């Protein structure tokens, strides 16, 4: 009910000079992304760094300031105190949730609810707690369906929701409704109202009543009927953070959510048996599965699973702890190869395992890189759980690639084709570059006890939450 000073936020300079200098560079990258956001797009959701103006994704409806809220905890942990205060003052005056238009429930939960929650737990500023709970209340009508599986889209003023127009069968998407759990548990903790926890616990009850085809989770679930939609399974986009939040719910509960633990380890065993394959060149990858038929392609989004597997190792029964650490390392290696086999040295959105080269994209519309964090995210977990220096080496390769190819005068831009020398800027500075990509890089080159994993569970937008006991 009452704020306690956060554990593990004391930020010490690393003892090795090269590590200090590398981390200082990452802070300089955040200063570049933030200062240009403020110069050209202050109060708008994202920055267009080439056009030097705002970018307003329809995922956020009429809410403002996504980059401000997403950046709060990164600014705080990097010691950017003046910037943190300037963000806080904007939030107090201008962050407004009583607006028309539809928002993505998933996106607003992971970025706005999550970003405000972390800012509160780090700083103790009650405005963040007040705003997080206000937004949580506004999201409750998304769960007003026969099954309790929430709508994808919600008009927060009218409380009326619907699913994505082109969603397969009108279904709700597994990663979207499956990635509410951590935030809603903290909303119940801080508000004292059990309504929030009950909403996400009901999602569990629905899932556990269903037969899982081959132990796998389809990415589509119909909220009107509570039955599966199309039997498309992926540990990348549309599925991934559901699995992530099974593991993290167990950890964030101080390992008391035994249902989450069983769901997670059952799910990962089925993923290993049905989805995980080895290429002829010896690379481990996680394929997509459509009604039983594997497609031997892996996504940049799927690369988060390396860190997920490793993070789940200590809880697993031995000798599967070492098995999960080694599986996480093999995913990390494959994702590093997908990075290293491009021209720019940042990996494509999806990469295939057929000749003539492995771990490369061939489809033109899959060669892009939109500043995504998942490979660096996996490097961070592997570094913290193994301290193998190659994870810092691989992280620094990504830093140099970002600086050579994504840094522009007006911020950071994504790329359309990581396989060509000529620049191909998409002119969007994604807010998750500041929330996630730069935060995980900064943590990689920090000591282990800055946001130590023993006490902090990262939400899927890299917003750290304390363990609930
Ligand atoms: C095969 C196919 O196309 N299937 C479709 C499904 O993919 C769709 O499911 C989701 O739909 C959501 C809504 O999609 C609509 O809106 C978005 C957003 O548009 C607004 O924002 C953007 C960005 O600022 C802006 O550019 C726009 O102007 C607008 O303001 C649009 O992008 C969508 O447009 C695409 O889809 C249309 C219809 O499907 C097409 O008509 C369009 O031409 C366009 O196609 C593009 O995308 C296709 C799908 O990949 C692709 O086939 C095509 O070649 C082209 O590239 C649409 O209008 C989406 O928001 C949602 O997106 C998520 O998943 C995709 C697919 O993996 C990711 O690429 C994407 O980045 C999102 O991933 C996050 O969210 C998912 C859960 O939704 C998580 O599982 C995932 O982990 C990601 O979450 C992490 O992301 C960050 C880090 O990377 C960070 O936030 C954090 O770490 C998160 O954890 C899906 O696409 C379905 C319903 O629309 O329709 C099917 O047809
Ligand atoms: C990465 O690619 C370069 C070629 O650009 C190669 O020399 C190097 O060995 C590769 N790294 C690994 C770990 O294979
Ligand atoms: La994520």
């Amino acid at each position: 009910v009452d704020f306690l000073p956060p554990v593990g936020v004391e930020n010490r300079e690393p003892a090795d000079a090269t590590i200090r200098e590398k981390r200082a560079k990452i802070k300089e990258m955040m200063t570049h992304a933030w200062n240009n956001y403020k110069r050209y797009a202050w109060g708008l959701n994202e920055l267009k760094p080439i056009s030097k103006e705002g970018h307003s994704s329809s995922l956020f409806g009429n809410i403002k300031g996504a980059t401000i809220v997403d950046a709060l905890d990164t600014l705080f942990i990097m010691g950017m105190k003046t910037e943190f205060q300037e963000a806080k003052s904007w939030i107090k005056k201008y962050l407004d949730f009583n607006v028309n238009a539809e928002v993505s429930v998933f996106e607003v939960n992971i970025r706005f609810v999550g970003g405000l929650l972390s800012a509160y737990y780090l700083s103790g500023e009650e405005i963040f707690r007040k705003k997080a709970v206000e937004l949580g209340v506004k999201l409750l009508p998304a769960f007003h369906t026969p099954s309790g599986i929430p709508w994808a889209l919600l008009n927060m003023k009218s409380g009326i929701g619907r699913n994505w127009p082109w969603a397969s069968g009108g279904s709700s998407i597994l990663a979207e409704f499956g990635t509410l759990h951590l935030e809603f548990m903290h909303l119940s903790h801080l508000s004292g109202d059990p309504v929030f926890a009950e909403k996400v616990m009901k999602i569990r009850t629905v899932l556990n009543k269903l037969d899982k085809p081959e132990g796998l989770y389809p990415n589509y679930l119909n909220p009107s009927s509570g039955q599966w939609g199309q039997h498309h399974v992926s540990v990348g986009g549309l599925g991934d953070s559901f699995y992530e939040y099974l593991l993290k719910a167990w950890l964030m509960s101080d390992k008391t959510d035994l249902e989450a633990k069983k769901m997670y380890f059952d799910a990962v065993q089925a993923i290993e048996t049905h989805l995980i394959r080895k290429s002829s060149g010896g690379l481990t990858y996680i394929a997509e599965w459509k009604g039983g038929l594997l497609e031997h392609k892996m996504g940049h989004l799927t690369c988060f699973a390396g860190g997920m597997f490793a993070l789940g190792a200590d809880g697993a029964p031995e000798a599967r702890a070492q098995h999960y650490l080694e599986l996480g390392a093999e995913i990390a290696r494959t994702c590093h190869e997908s990075y290293n086999r491009t021209y720019v040295k940042l990996g494509p959105e999806a990469f295939r395992f057929d000749g003539g080269v492995e771990a490369i994209a061939t489809r033109q519309n899959e060669k892009y890189y939109i500043l995504r964090p998942e490979v660096i995210e996996t490097y961070m977990y592997m570094w913290r759980l193994t301290h193998d220096p190659k994870y810092r080496t691989w992280a620094w390769e990504a830093v140099e690639a970002l600086e050579s190819h994504c840094r522009v005068n007006g911020g950071y831009s994504g790329l359309r084709d990581v396989y060509i020398a000529r620049e191909s800027y998409d002119d969007v500075q994604q807010s998750f570059f500041l929330a996630e990509t730069l935060k995980y890089l900064y943590l990689i080159f920090s000591d282990d006890d800055l946001l130590p994993l023993e006490h902090w569970i990262f939400n899927t937008e890299a917003h750290p939450f304390p363990i609930l006991r």
